[PDB]
């Protein structure tokens, strides 16, 4: 499949527990650094290229060096939990373009649900910013216990209700501006804390129709949880109100 590629690395762009990730001239491109586990890679790297949606990363294509590769497009801008910092700690967007954040990755989402395919991992820290602000769902998978539904952490269950939830607390960084969830509780308590029927609080100046539907993402219930046409649509009628 035209999907592996034979490019020289340069910079180290960034690191952690995935690997790392320096920028390469192939076009500058960025490239992420991670036997039956490099057979699947090669496997899910194919249904990936086949992403072709404005608010999702597109892939450009995988590669293999002597640890797998990830050969992704450039995007100068960052990752959106980095900006969110950056306003903070010190730029000042409107509410509408905090809003407008959740209908991108709300559309990117609702394409990804459409072609079955399952993030596992949405954050701020996953959503990177195009050249025209614009927000793509990245990082696909090729622990983020805070980001994850009841049943994610107690059945290892990950459905596109699990990424509605995880959507739902990416809502809540884009409100509080990167702020890190649950602050001050630990990852070995948020079970407890969860089924306690403690959510994430409302941000002071959060607009309550916005906290109502990050809310409703949290659902025990994950069929009570909104769809992301659903998310999208409300945010769509909030964002031209
Ligand atoms: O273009 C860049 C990029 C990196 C980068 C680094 C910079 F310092 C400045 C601009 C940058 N641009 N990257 C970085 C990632 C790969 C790893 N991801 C990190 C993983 C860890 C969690 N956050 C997300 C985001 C990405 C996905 C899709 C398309 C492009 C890019």
């Amino acid at each position: 499949e035209d999907v592996l590629i034979p490019f020289t690395l340069g910079r180290m762009l960034g690191k952690g527990e995935f690997g790392s990730v320096r920028e390469a001239q192939l076009v500058k491109v960025a490239v992420k650094m991670l036997s039956s586990d490099i057979e699947e890679f090669l496997r899910e790297a194919a249904c990936m290229k086949e992403f072709d949606h404005p608010h999702v990363a597109k892939l450009v294509g995988v590669s293999l060096r002597s640890i797998p590769m990830v050969i992704l497009p450039f995007m100068k801008h960052g990752d959106l939990h980095a900006f969110l910092l950056a306003s903070r700690i010190p730029f000042n967007l409107p509410l509408q373009t905090l809003v407008r954040f959740m209908v991108d990755i709300a559309c990117g989402m609702e394409y990804l649900s459409s072609r079955n395919f399952i993030h596992r991992d949405l954050a701020a820290r996953n959503c990177m910013l195009a050249e025209d602000m614009t927000v793509c769902v990245a990082d696909f998978g090729l622990l983020p216990v805070k980001w994850l539904a009841l049943e994610s952490l107690a059945d290892n269950l990950y459905t596109v209700h699990s990424d509605v939830w995880a959507f739902g607390v990416t809502m809540w960084e884009i409100m509080t501006r990167g702020q890190t969830p649950y602050a001050g509780i630990e990852n070995a308590e948020i079970y407890n804390y969860l089924i306690g029927g403690n959510r994430l609080k409302q941000p002071p100046e959060c607009m309550e129709e916005v906290y109502d539907l990050m809310y409703q993402c949290w659902s025990a219930d994950p069929k009570q949880r909104p769809s992301f046409t659903c998310l999208r649509m409300e945010l769509e009628n909030i964002l031209g109100h």
